[PDB]
RNA sequence: ACGAGAACUAGUAAUAAUUGUCAUUUGCAU
């Protein structure tokens, strides 16, 4: 419940990732999943499963 | 025909000699 979590932000440190080789890269469409499905006109590249 | 008249307070040598504008202190927490 935001217990001074902004202060602990400085006391928790995350290093960046190691590289991601291409073969795990693929393109996906944005899907608006509601009771009837709809597509978003553009795509986003994503990391594969 | 003046207790007068002559007569460079002159010559030699410097501000020198050893010293550092240094000693610590994250362009930092989203």
């Amino acid at each position: 419940n935001n217990e001074k979590n902004k202060d602990i932000y400085s006391k928790i440190k995350v290093s960046d990732s190691k590289p991601i080789d291409e073969s795990n890269l693929a393109i996906y469409q944005k899907i608006d999943i509601n009771k009837s499905e709809k597509s978003m006109p553009l795509y986003r590249e994503c990391i594969d499963v």
